[PDB]
């Protein structure tokens, strides 16, 4: 019970640290998206006039139309580094480990994280975008011109299968965290220290998954082999910007995306 | 006095949970064993032999020395960061805080605490690095080329200052408590719980300091004089910063390194 004791102090930091680190939390973007009093509706971008509408009215901090939605979901992705590197500090153990292995392991969890994270501000039909302030429609984002019209449905189908676990902000906090200490990344030095922080972090989401969902079946079980779909989402994102990269020589990416994806293929 | 003698000694064994090299075992490893880094020559034998803790990963960032010495602390900073920041939800009062507080209390006191423990790890004539391993010398700190031959000065002279206290880990858990709960942080929403949890502390401190040094006339206010010491040493770090960020090196860290060192003030 002692032990149990530290895993519950441990989910508790984690916890406080991703809601330290993630602006929009899914407590925040579920009130949004359900039309609670506690929060603000969002302005719907379903259609080329509702963008323009959108672009005056909402003041995105992220050129052809498909272009310019690509590169801001891209430029939303370098912020959420940002973000995804200052949660992974917090985790116990990860500022310990060589500098080295704490770059291949943001190299290489980052984008899982970020289409985990990212299903918190889907459903079926559109995603939050702009801090919760907008909602560009599934519709509309197919609509876009090849090699455009595509690039979000792994996302969207991946988030419809994913949003029916019900995870909370509490949950993902440790699930996110699992996915930084993989002891498997490409490269690693020292994987024994990673292994021990994993074993750690999945006892913890064990317990937490236990507590939070008494009454959910193998939602632990559930939930691990959800990283299967995320690690194709990752290849079929990596593999479509190759693509997009080469028929749009005027598309420029960040160095920090361009750093990542240069090793993921 | 049993909720400040409970408070003191709750303080102690956190502090020695979340802090690997304590003052305790800092003085055991100087008064008698570390690698002596005192020049060039014995920098490259102790980085091939031992390879230390952040300094020598750089090696993959810079072929320089000063730049991966200074660079390489910033990195040790960061780490201490997360230490500090498991230690103050140990503080009780601290975790039911507001969040934006929590953050706020953290952003502006972990240098000063940073500073205060690395008294610590020093004496007149160098400073422990790598968890003990190493023994850097001062007059080696400030032989490294403009402008970083200056950046530890300010610490050893703080330091001979701060020693001369001859202070223990259970005063300094104490310390650094009231540190943290400072409520004149800029930008801070609810100073009222801030200001509460302080008096408690300092009234910890103050009977802590009565206790284990009854002879020590106004230890006390010997102490909470240094904290002026500590908010200048920052301050003329964060100068220091300014002048190292327009210095040329052959230093490009990785976009991920950036990430990791980014918002460390």
């Amino acid at each position: 019970n002692p032990e149990s004791a530290d895993l519950r102090a441990l989910a508790k930091h984690l916890y406080d640290s991703y809601i330290k680190s993630f602006p929009l939390t899914k407590a925040k973007a579920r009130a949004i998206l359900t039309g609670k009093t506690t929060d603000k509706s969002p302005f719907v971008i379903y259609d080329m006039n509702s963008l323009m509408m959108g672009e005056d009215k909402i003041k995105f901090k992220h050129k052809e139309v498909a272009i310019r939605i690509f590169q801001g979901c891209e430029f939303r992705s370098v912020e959420a580094v940002q973000e995804i590197t200052e949660y992974a500090k917090s985790i116990p153990g990860f500022v310990n480990l060589d500098l080295n292995d704490q770059v291949t392991l943001l190299k290489y969890g980052v984008h899982e994280i970020i289409y985990t994270m990212l299903a918190s501000l889907m459903n079926k039909d559109g995603v939050l975008i702009s801090e919760g302030q907008g909602f560009m429609t599934r519709e509309f984002l197919k609509s876009l011109r090849k090699p455009f019209g595509d690039f979000m449905e792994p996302k969207f189908e991946f988030a419809v299968k994913f949003n029916a676990l019900e995870l909370d902000d509490s949950d993902l906090a440790i699930f996110i965290a699992v996915i930084i200490l993989s002891g498997d990344r490409p490269g690693l030095l020292n994987v024994k220290p990673i292994e021990d922080i994993q074993d750690n972090l999945l006892q913890a989401l064990e317990l937490q998954l236990k507590l939070n969902h008494p009454e959910s079946s193998q939602l632990f079980a559930k939930l691990l082999q959800k990283m299967t779909d995320l690690r194709q989402i990752v290849t079929e994102h990596v593999q479509l910007l190759q693509v997009i990269k080469k028929t749009e020589t005027d598309m420029s990416l960040h160095p920090l995306l361009q750093e990542i994806y240069k090793d993921l293929y």
